[PDB]
């Protein structure tokens, strides 16, 4: 067989069918007989490529393979790349290389130093020796995408290689059973279990692997047990509890200080799939009161290694959270009562206040919508008034890295038809992979996109006012049209003015056919 | 004085005033202060915003300074990289970094390894190890970027550094003046010189090089004395010679076979500012025929070590090129038999034929416009049709990397307001940098985009049809309507749905004032 | 208190005391003020130290400190690095930095890009942002290099920092604990231990991170519940099992063709604490034969992806062979039938045959002795001729790399006072590391090393004959007398050209107090 059909064989039999991709000359030798078996989602531009395909790994829990041209196609994506790394999203990046007899003359399309070009934001970069080792190069970013802890791979494949012999043996590849779902041995997690329950006022902070892992519920179980007030760690990509569940206290503020005082009086704090961790603001000082001891679970030993306090357990998040949840002693202890839910904000009938938008979203979305966020200015207000009661509820740029979320959200719609996805987007946001609204047009993937227009970098001119910047260019947006920009690229467009406007638009959407862009005029 | 002080004074002593960006808060602490005598171009997009630097530097013929953040700015940056890395582009590419005491724990928005992040796509890259140093680091770049061969830079600052004491010793930086305009020792300069004169046969290629170092006069001077056919290396980033020159030949193909069989008979040929080749298709053959000697003037050691076959000089493309034209010998050989003329094609009453397009920007552009090219499958018949007589009048993707015609040559544009700039862009690659649009009409760049809508990746449906693939996917981008992107971003938009409304639209474009997009409907393939 | 004071602190906390060096100018800063409570280990060649610093991690099985001189100090160990990765070892390489001041204007001894210079050879490289970052990058590497799986890490100093103020909030790294002592979930491993329990005719394969964890105790048991014959992974760098336990059939060859067929039949073949597989010569083939089903427990995510055949699980070997010993059923199979004894084979009055000179140490060394193997071209004779009944009694070069006995077989006689260490080292590979004769001498380190003199590189020798390779230049070394070399460096010295003078030798050897080298005369 050749290395074509190997490879296509390999691919379905790990349970890859679907390739998101930007094509080119280097790669239609792998794209030419397309399997029928299979999907190719297109995408204009590859950051757009890469964010659809991360969106739809994050939300379906299983690899995502993608399809990039060269060094300049891969590079165009490597702002993606730096956000799929930090939500440890598994992604099978292939690139096409040049033919074999042409790459010594560097010629047009040539990938040169191909496996250093995404480093450091890949787990595994590669380019075969000979087209016969392609199946097994193969099989190997799959397995380093897969295992704990999981992200992006790099492959390059010179396009004179698919139509090669496969060395036969490639056979066994096509049905390895690779696992890392491991936990900490019986006599140490008997250890961690007593510590636990011998905890006078134990927390617990989750992190974005909790959701990976579809640990949810046993988090929700684990948390009932030991009475805990459960926190989302900082700097959030993901929902791993429900926010309207009693013990649930919200996302903890990204700095030093805050989080040690936050935490300050409690005597065992637990942190399972949470870098410790992902600090953003400049708040310099104790990284845990005395008092507090620390001790995290994560499936990244990068993570264990660079955590400043605390001890860790480096596993997988699905079965920790598992065994956790049901070997603690139920205490006795009050659970914890329910925060207030979120104070009415005045609105008037000027422009909107980001707290109005929200509050708006949460009365009229479905139950079990799925929210991303790109509006870093709002973060804090959508954590406090979304009820967001099941898994996969919520995607933001891991990295920080703009471009995430438009093109994410066409991803997480279409591993979830049933599910309504609702992204809502800076104006500022909303540019960096605007393109990637053709591909919800063309595959009839019907994501609604809430753009919130203030006309600024909103984050930015608020950050510049806390360190009394004065004279800095660059912060303003005005002048863009982004009904027209839908229009552009065949998806319908709304208008929101104010609060009434606003609830139309939403009713309109919900029930519209297609992908709907609403614009929303809001107060900076 | 601080670092933030010390190192805006060394930018400007070295000639820059211009930063173009799209910020993040890493970068504040090096943004605020602005100084009075800069200017900053913002963009929506990293790409956007290198492409239009990119654009700029090329036509200006001086480095540009660039500002993004961290590493998903630089790393959405990374395609406009690959071209720039091929055109030899002179970009100072700086990025913020986290504050040094948060490095440590990886705290968001923090650039892992940095350095490694654009490589292998930078002459240099590097993180300073203190704010002090950060001057001196700065001026490395510059200087990096600067020296032959050109190319881009990478530096990252942590954003504490800016405010920081920068070193009392950074004095000696501001001033320094590194030069690499160099030429071949006379002994064996001389030596070159008595092969030229010697051939009976030369003949010239000329790469891009020639035209960043505005050569084109002196390689014009060169070709008349020789009386030498003169070709354009494959795969032409820039145009280094006019195109109704009648030493002039045309643009090579990008094949091995096909180019040594353009080169049969000739005795010497002479490569100059070009890698030796920049093939793409697969087009097995020799290297060159027997018979042919070639040798080839570079300013990178990397061409050099690469080509094939030939001999090869290291040097500086304005300096040799300007020796030679004035050492070699006037040859009393014929010129070059006239090359034909290209065919008009028969336009019917519809959709464009691209040659019926280029026919007619020839006809009704100014002799000093400028061209950018990213409509992929029709290269050779633009090359064919337009007549471009002076320098610095064609860029293209030098990696092939799409996305970057369309913030080009807003930076173009920027370069040379006296000068018409007219992009021809397929469709497809109108997409990937888009946004620039937005750059064009804050800022007024005048900016002529013409969009080839022939709703496909047209070249890519050749080359799966030359390879007789059969069920590829993703070739098709139909349901663009590019008046309404235009109008998304604030650029006025004009439709040419066929001849009479081209010429129209045209028309009215070269007369307005603002930037201007035209779709055009053309044939699909 | 300072960055050296915080560091120091820290070490000792986490449990180092000794630091292997080669000091120079970049370093001083560090080494001044040496605790009292840590001891230093000088050799003259950083190889060396490398060296010496692996033998010891290896079987203390904990991590070993390091300290070299920039870059050419690190350029120097490079090759010391390669079996360091390839063996797990867990090392921490900290290499001096010039002054942070002249690092931009490249003063002497400043190493340029530093953190490239290791790689690909180190788990983690790094150079920290400033002198207070740097008790935290230590901590990141001690926690790195400790981890499963184990490895080198680097880290450079800029030689100022250590001066300077520390951060107050490092005392939170000085007992962190961080554990990945894991092992597969309940569930998959019920169904791991059924497929074992069904087995008609299972297989054993057991790798160096065996007997880097101490699980060969364990392993034997497995062995003896599952009545299973047990081999060693090709290219073996440690002995994971007692050779002349009744299971034990040998070192695997390091073939495609030769291992598939050695396991035909084998329904299942469980692998531990090994690469699939570390073959070596071309003999290619099937990589397992039909009916054969292979299950691979690894520590290394890097291992299970490049596995071209069977399943895989990533996780503690200790852990998991702990596990699997005391979960499996008795099975009621015959307990398989010792290999029999080596054949004596004809030696003459003249040049020692190497079968000799191993039944000659294995009748006379001690039962816990601990060997090292650096001679190539009699390695299969070793295995088969030496009785090692111990765990921690094995090491060779786990790259290939020449220069690691002599050494490390310092480093292991350092960790292990009361076990013989025997290096066993040919003629040629003797050269490579040879200065590390020095570190012995001045520590009284009773290591002995034996030479096998041939006069050649006999391995290449033999390899030229199987390629019919004719007219190979530099495959003879003679002209070496390994008496003055040992003298040369302080070392006792004895010579041995025949089985007589081998015996009085080693009788010698065996009582002597400090180290002692036997040059002995083999044929070829
Ligand atoms: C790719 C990328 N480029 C630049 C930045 C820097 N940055 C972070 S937030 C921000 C402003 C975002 O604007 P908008 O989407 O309007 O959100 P708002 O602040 O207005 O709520 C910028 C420019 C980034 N984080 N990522
Ligand atoms: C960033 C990037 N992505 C993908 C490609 C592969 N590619 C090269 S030409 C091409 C088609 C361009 O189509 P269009 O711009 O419409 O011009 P046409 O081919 O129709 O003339 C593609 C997809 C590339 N060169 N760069
Ligand atoms: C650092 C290094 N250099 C070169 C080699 C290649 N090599 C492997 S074995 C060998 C010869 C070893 O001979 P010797 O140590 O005398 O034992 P013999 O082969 O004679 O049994 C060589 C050169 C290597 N493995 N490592
Ligand atoms: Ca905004
Ligand atoms: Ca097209
Ligand atoms: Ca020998
Ligand atoms: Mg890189």
């Amino acid at each position: 067989a050749s290395v074509h059909g190997t490879t296509y064989e390999l691919l379905r039999r790990q349970g890859i069918d679907t390739v998101f991709g930007n094509p080119g000359s280097n790669e239609l030798p792998f794209l030419k007989d397309f399997p029928e078996d299979f999907r190719y989602i297109l995408a204009l531009q590859e950051a757009c490529v890469v964010g659809i395909a991360d969106g739809y790994a994050q939300a379906s829990r299983k690899p995502a393979f993608i399809n990039l041209h060269s060094a300049a196609g891969t590079g165009n994506a490597m702002g993606a790349l730096s956000n799929a790394w930090n939500s440890h999203s598994p992604l099978i990046v292939t690139a096409g290389q040049q033919t074999r007899a042409m790459i010594g003359v560097e010629a047009l399309l040539t990938n040169v130093d191909a496996a250093n070009l995404p480093r450091p934001l890949v787990k595994w970069s590669y380019e075969p020796a000979s087209a016969a080792e392609v199946p097994h190069a193969m099989s190997r970013a799959i397995h380093m995408a897969s295992m704990a802890p999981q992200g992006p791979v790099y492959l390059s494949v010179p396009y004179d290689d698919w139509d090669k012999d496969a060395d036969p043996q490639s056979h066994h590849l096509f049905d390895r059973h690779v696992s890392s779902s491991v936990r900490l041995n019986d006599q140490d997690l008997d250890i961690l279990v007593k510590a636990l329950n011998s905890a006078s006022n134990p927390a617990i902070v989750l992190g974005p692997d909790v959701d990976a892992a579809n640990a949810n519920a046993d988090c929700v179980m684990l948390a009932e047990r030991l009475k805990a007030p459960v926190w989302v760690a900082p700097s959030a990509p993901r929902c791993p509890f429900p926010t309207r569940h009693p013990c649930f206290r919200g996302l903890m503020p990204a700095g030093i200080a805050a989080i040690s005082q936050l935490l300050e009086g409690h005597d065992v704090v637990l942190v399972i799939g949470a870098p410790v961790f992902r600090y953003h603001q400049y708040d310099p000082g104790q990284y845990l009161k005395p008092g507090t001891r620390l001790i995290s679970v994560t499936c990244d030993p990068l993570e264990a290694a660079r955590a400043p306090m605390g001890d860790a357990i480096v596993a997988d998040i699905g079965a920790m959270a598992s065994a956790l949840a049901n070997l603690v002693e139920e205490s006795s202890r009050q659970l914890p009562t329910a925060a207030p839910e979120p104070a009415k904000v005045d609105q008037d009938a000027g422009r909107l206040h980001p707290e109005t938008v929200f509050d708006t979203l949460n009365d009229m979305a479905p139950e079990n919508a799925i929210y991303l966020n790109e509006s870093t200015s709002t973060t804090a207000q959508m954590w406090q008034r979304l009820n967001m009661r099941n898994p996969g509820s919520y995607y933001a740029c891991a990295a920080g890295g703009l471009g995430f979320a438009l093109p994410a959200a066409i991803g997480v719609q279409l591993a979830e038809p049933e599910r309504q996805v609702i992204a809502v987007i800076g104006d500022g946001s909303a540019n960096y992979s605007i393109s990637a609204l053709w591909t919800a047009a063309q595959y009839n993937i019907p994501t609604i996109f809430v753009i919130m227009n203030n006309g600024t970098y909103g984050a930015l001119r608020w950050f510049a006012g806390v360190l009394e910047a004065e004279n800095v260019p660059g912060l303003d947006v005005p002048g863009i049209d982004f009904r027209a920009l839908a229009k552009g690229y065949g998806v319908q467009a709304l208008k929101a003015d104010n609060l009434e406007q606003l609830k139309g638009s939403l009713q309109e959407a919900l029930s519209a056919k297609g992908p709907v862009l609403i614009e929303v005029s809001t107060v900076s």
